[PDB]
């Protein structure tokens, strides 16, 4: 399938994803599309803060679903 995230400067990427990927898994593919790394994401969904070891599964994340990027610096 694919999810959707929304970033903050206006363009929505599409991942191709499978439900055993984790939160990391998906930072990695943000990665490898926009060149943020993993370490400078924080992903929200359902107002929420996505943990990196659990799962889409986990979270009950389906097809076509859409994360909100927020790029934390560190603070």
């Amino acid at each position: 399938s694919q999810i959707f995230v929304k970033t903050l400067t206006g363009k929505t990427i599409t991942l191709e994803v499978e439900p055993s990927d984790t939160i990391e898994n998906v930072k990695a593919k943000i990665q490898d599309k926009e060149g943020i790394p993993p370490d400078q994401q924080r992903l929200i969904f359902a107002g929420k803060q996505l943990e990196d070891g659990r799962t889409l599964s986990d979270y009950n994340i389906q097809k076509e679903s859409t994360l909100h990027l927020v790029l934390r610096l560190r603070g």
